[PDB]
DNA sequence: AATAAAAGGAAGTGGG
DNA sequence: TCCCACTTCCTTTTA
């Protein structure tokens, strides 16, 4: 299946949920959720993966932070931000 | 208090 | 066996 970076790339890429996440420097790779409407998109994620339970922004950025160590997604500091690595956007 | 973001230890689930 | 890549649950801290 699918990885949560990708799934989150894929979305910035596509537009199709604009108004839950977006770029703030693409050209770096930062990002931001929606305070308002991170939870629709933290629904979609746990669909896309077919989990068993209802999927929350809360349990999807205990995800995200799991990555702060190999690299592929780190905190900014900054509401809600989110930085991809340049290997995770090259790739 | 009410609300919310950020954090992570620990144990459980998936598919190798 | 035992790691992958999260998921789930619970508790804490700061604003």
């Amino acid at each position: 299946k699918i990885r949560l970076y990708q799934f989150l790339l894929d979305l910035l890429r596509s537009g199709d949920m604009k108004d839950s996440i977006w770029w703030v420097d693409k050209d770096k790779g930062t990002f931001q959720f929606s305070s308002k409407h991170k939870e629709a998109l933290a629904h979609r994620w746990g669909i896309q993966k077919g989990n068993r339970k209802k999927m929350t922004y809360e349990k999807m950025a205990r995800a995200l932070r799991n990555y702060g160590k190999t690299g592929e997604v780190k905190k900014v500091k900054k509401k809600l931000t989110y930085q991809f690595s340049g290997e995770v956007l090259g790739r």
